[PDB]
């Protein structure tokens, strides 16, 4: 089980892509060749990993056309309920994304001949695809396990396209197509059923390293302030006006803010803000958390993780996704709080921040998590497994 050729494929956003990094860093470290499949963006970043980037999945809009034409027949969302609308997401992730990511790897599998199979948990086409071929796969997490609504309605379609593309899957949950998982969320905080679940191996949630400057502004500041860092993720995960709000209740303390608004969000409309807040399109997260007394952000995996593993008290705005998970293993920490989407003001902001800032207990919560974090196996230490499951 020397030098394999280890094939990762992730969904192509930073939070699909990022968690599955430090386990593709330990691979060719221990001198595997690792390919890596998620969308063309990434492909520099691959590179410089010294990883082969293959390129997969479609921009948000085509999933989302090809949804409403399936569910729908028509090609406009104009006239259509909120509530019918809603009936997308299950189709665009379990049906339309991964029958394209399926069909891309066949060629790519067909010509590697990968020996192992990395398949990010919401890349659901890459397990058909690793199926399909006959090669060993494991399941790779990138947060807490979800048994809502949502995900039982995604996993509907991805069977109903399992079927279709003549690959049996078991009756009930995807359950990573029964494959060994790697789990990254911290054990206390994960659901009892999923952690109880066999073939399930810890690694801890590394965060990101880039090696991108920090802001230089951050040097000079008065650290005797708090640093509180605002972001909503990059998929989405909340809008302008959620964003103003948090700002203008964030700027009253007596902090500094930094912000990052992200790729996909345009607030180049938002008007101008107090001097105390430091606007940044991106930003270094993974090394900027170690910084920081607050992070206030939309709820991603991403992001909580990364709070957690720095032991950093955290305020959501859980809205889309795995949000409302996170939220609730944040407050079963007390490493946290959050605000439901009905009661995003300035003023709600402000109080649940001074709240967090002000009372122990939150860095308290948050710390606990971050020694679990850190006890937890390194990718160094579970990349030894590769082999095993290969065999
Ligand atoms: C907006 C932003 C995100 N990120 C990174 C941090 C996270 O790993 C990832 C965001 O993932 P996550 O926090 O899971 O949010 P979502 O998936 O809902 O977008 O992007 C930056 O490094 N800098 C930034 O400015
Ligand atoms: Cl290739
Ligand atoms: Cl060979
Ligand atoms: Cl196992
Ligand atoms: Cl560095
Ligand atoms: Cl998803």
């Amino acid at each position: 089980g020397r030098h394999m050729r280890v094939l990762f494929a992730s969904l192509g956003t930073h939070g699909h892509t990022y968690p599955l990094l430090p386990l593709a860093t330990a691979a060719r470290a221990a001198g595997h060749e690792v390919t890596f499949a998620t969308g063309e963006g990434f492909a520099g970043t691959l590179r410089k990993l010294g990883f082969e980037p293959v390129a997969t999945g479609m921009p948000v809009f085509d999933g989302f056309l090809a949804a409403l034409r399936i569910r729908f027949d028509t090609d406009s969302p104009e006239g259509l309920t909120p509530e019918q609308l809603s009936e997308l997401p299950q189709i665009v992730f379990g049906r339309v994304i991964p029958q394209r990511v399926f069909d891309e790897l066949q060629p790519v599998i067909e010509r590697l001949r990968p020996d192992l199979v990395v398949q990010e948990i919401s890349n659901y086409g890459a397990g058909l695809a690793a199926l399909k071929a006959g090669i060993p796969t494991i399941c790779h997490g990138v947060g807490r396990d979800t048994p809502d609504d949502l995900t039982r309605s995604i996993e509907e379609e991805v069977r109903g396209l399992a079927q279709r593309l003549g690959l049996d899957l078991p009756p009930g949950r995807i359950d990573g197509f029964g494959n060994p998982f790697i789990d990254i969320f911290p054990p206390s905080l994960q659901e009892p059923e999923f952690r109880a679940r066999p073939r399930r191996h810890e690694l801890r949630p590394v965060p990101f390293a880039e090696q991108g400057d920090l802001p230089a502004w951050l040097s000079s500041r008065d650290t005797a302030r708090p640093l509180v860092y605002l972001t909503l993720g990059t998929s989405s995960g909340g809008t302008v006006e959620v964003l103003r709000a948090a700002i203008d209740g964030l700027a009253g303390l007596d902090a500094d803010v930094l912000v990052a608004s992200g790729p996909s969000l345009d607030v180049s409309g938002l008007g101008e803000v107090p001097a105390n807040v430091r606007l940044e399109s991106w930003v270094p997260q993974a090394a900027l958390l170690p910084h920081v007394d607050l992070v206030v952000h939309h709820g991603g995996s991403g992001t909580t993780l990364g709070a957690l593993g720095a032991g950093v008290p955290q305020l959501s705005f859980p809205w889309a996704g795995d949000s409302f998970a996170n939220a609730q293993a944040v407050a079963q920490a007390g490493a946290g709080d959050h605000l439901l989407p009905d009661n995003i003001s300035p003023d709600s902001v402000s109080g649940a921040a001074k709240r967090l800032l002000a009372e122990e207990s939150y860095r308290a919560g948050a710390r606990a998590v971050a020694a679990e974090i850190a006890a937890m196996p390194g990718p160094d230490e579970v990349v030894r497994l590769l082999p095993g499951f290969a065999s």
